[PDB]
């Protein structure tokens, strides 16, 4: 199967991606994780999406999403993202080719404990996806809680 | 890494399973598709999922949906999904160890024009997964809408 048309500009997302995270809030400290994340289509006007966190020396599993990537030509796109943990996000946000970015905020958070807001944010630096998830509770402000970096497999 | 003793009264859905679906509603006559599911884990309280519909002889994408489910021994069970049209459900019910069967009901649908309630089932019905599905809008009652038997494959 061939690419669609909607999928084409984020083209370079596609693929597998692994490498590591440092997790890190003002209410828990510094922690980090082996990741893998990846990106596909069946030329849908949708990208797939399946990530997967793992203890480094063990590593056993931690925690997994998979999710649908649905961009627009505006440069409009909408995410949605289930949590092994059980939450649903239904994040809304744009995406911009020539810096390769995509970056959203939440707009619904679904069976969300103390979980006000999150924004994830997968920008291509220098040739390596670049993915953080910032983080808003009912007790703390929006503000980065996990970062991590990946290369092409 | 090994089935949870949260998980594993579950057990007998674990795999991939393969058959065919047919739709059908009011609105739209009777239909047809290929389909797959499949139930995986990775010795976490959670069976992983992930499903995908194709075109009969094309087989051409339709969609893809994709969750997590959460087993408590109570009974009690918590799904979630983020489906490739670009919808989220909270699924929530009760299993059943001995009638084989996963009953659920969605407490939250999010970034649904059109959709009200959604219930999900997934049963072992002679020796094969039948996976019925149930939706009501804006302007249908709770009937059903997808009927699915599948093998275990
Ligand atoms: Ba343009
Ligand atoms: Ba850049
Ligand atoms: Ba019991
Ligand atoms: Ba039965």
């Amino acid at each position: 199967p061939p690419v669609h048309p909607f999928v084409a500009p984020l083209s370079y997302l596609l693929g597998t991606w692994r490498g590591q995270g440092e997790g890190e809030y003002p209410t828990i400290p510094s922690f980090r994780y082996g990741e893998e994340i990846r990106f596909s289509h069946s030329g849908k006007p949708v990208i797939a999406y399946t990530q997967k966190t793992w203890k480094l020396e063990s590593g056993a599993p931690l925690l997994a999403e998979s999710g649908y990537f649905r961009p627009r030509p505006d440069g409009s796109i909408e995410v949605v993202i289930a949590c092994s943990t059980g939450l649903v996000e239904v994040q809304k946000g744009t995406y911009n080719v020539d810096e390769q970015s995509i970056k959203l905020k939440s707009d619904l958070v679904g069976n969300a404990s103390k979980v006000k807001e999150i924004s994830r944010e997968f920008e291509l630096v220098d040739g390596k996806l670049s993915y953080v998830v910032r983080l808003s509770t009912t007790t703390n402000p929006l503000q980065p809680l996990l970062k991590a970096i990946l290369d092409k497999l």
